[PDB]
């Protein structure tokens, strides 16, 4: 197998060989350090003074938070933060419920059995991001096409450049409308707070980064999440009670499934000794978030999904100053999807108990390509 250890999974778990990798070891044509222990990953990601983020990494946008470190990163994140406050996330909840129920309506109309990934997992995330950004409902299909299209390598140059011209024109008019009268969306929140200090280029950059950062991780979580819950049916009761129970179940699913294989690679800013290893200035460190969230020190049963467990402080959203800017949105979106899904389809089940599981192996986030369910 040519695939790097950190990208290997076995079912819903990290592959056995990744789970047996030491806390911090060398892996290889580039050679890097691979961190698998929870405390080592926390040390690497939390210490931005010794470990900077590799720039222009792909699992160049202006104001792409992942490219900078404090203080430059701190100023940029500060500027974007207004679009992600907890009070603003609370106000999104009804909109997110409506998006989810509109997709569950299309699935319901198609009839049992149906593919949950095509109807729900692959559609809800981008619609929630459009809602967050401030894109008008009737423009969302077009917006998703323009945004991903201007970055689609499989297209012809002519096609990709035309989509990019349209995307720019669309974004700039949206930005001008928000500056004139700020709305409740992300752009409006940034310009309401910082006005002209937030440049059009920064805003365009913030928009693209967010569209890219909150899509695959969420669709992977919706698909894998439903599959995990169906495999542990008694635990579905956590989505049939109070909000706190549902929130704890979402956090547990996020930890147990850890869809991102790794955060941005980190570069040693100088020589240092970590976990008994000699790290030299310039060395690259890849953090296996899935392995770190299965660290035996975290719990005797860290390898089991248990939505009622004493919560385990996981690294699936990262750690330190770059900790996922959309984490609260993600938790809310996921809780909404699962709560509404089981409210609508109480008898949800795999369409065929013996059906194969179709894993999504081509994306930076683990997930499913299809999931046939009955109800
Ligand atoms: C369950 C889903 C999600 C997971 C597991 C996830 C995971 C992560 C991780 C691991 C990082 C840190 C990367 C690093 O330190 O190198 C990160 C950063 C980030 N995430 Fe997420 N994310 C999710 C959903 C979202 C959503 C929905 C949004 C957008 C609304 C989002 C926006 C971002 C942004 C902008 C950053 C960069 C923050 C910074 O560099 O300061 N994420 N995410």
């Amino acid at each position: 197998d040519p695939r790097p250890l950190h990208i290997r999974r076995q079912g819903l778990d990290p592959a056995d060989e990744l789970l047996a990798a030491g806390a911090l070891t060398r892996v290889t044509a580039e050679t890097h350090w691979m961190a698998t222990a929870h405390a080592v990953v926390r040390q690497v990601m939390g210490d931005h003074q010794q470990f900077s983020t590799r720039r222009r990494w792909d699992p160049e946008l202006v104001g792409n938070l992942m490219d900078y470190d404090p203080p430059e990163h701190t100023r940029l994140r500060r500027k974007l933060t207004p679009g992600f406050t907890l009070r603003k996330m609370q106000r999104m909840a009804p909109y997110i419920e409506q998006i989810v129920n509109d997709r569950l309506d299309e699935m319901e109309r198609a009839g049992s059995p149906a593919d949950l990934i095509a109807f729900v997992a692959d559609k809800v995330p981008g619609a929630v991001l459009c809602e967050l950004v401030g894109v008008p409902r009737d423009d969302r299909d077009m917006f998703m096409k323009l945004c991903h299209g201007h970055l689609d390598a499989s297209l012809s140059q002519k096609r990709r450049a035309a989509l990019g011209d349209k995307f720019s024109r669309y974004l700039l008019a949206m930005i001008a409308r928000e500056r004139k009268e700020p709305g409740e969306g992300m752009i409006g929140a940034v310009v309401a707070e910082y006005g002209d200090d937030a440049t059009d280029e920064e805003l365009r950059g913030f928009c693209v980064q967010v569209m890219l950062a909150g899509d695959d991780n969420i669709s992977g979580m919706i698909g894998l999440g439903v599959l995990a819950m169906l495999r542990h049916p008694e635990q579905i009761d956590a989505f049939r009670g109070d909000e706190q129970s549902a929130q704890r179940a979402v956090d547990e699913l996020i930890r147990y499934l850890t869809v991102p294989y790794s955060p941005t690679p980190r570069i040693a800013r100088e020589d240092l000794t970590l976990a008994g290893q000699e790290i030299k200035k310039g060395d690259s460190v890849i953090c296996s978030l899935p392995a770190a969230n299965r660290d035996p020190a975290l719990a005797p049963d860290v390898d089991r999904l248990d939505v009622t467990r004493e919560p385990i402080p996981h690294v699936a959203f990262g750690h330190g100053v770059h900790h996922c800017l959309g984490a609260a949105l993600a938790r809310l979106e996921l809780r909404t999807v699962f709560t509404e899904l089981w409210r609508r389809f109480p008898a949800l089940r795999l369409a065929d108990p013996a059906q194969d599981t179709e894993f999504r192996l081509t994306t930076p986030a683990y997930g499913l390509t299809e999931l046939m369910v009955a109800w």
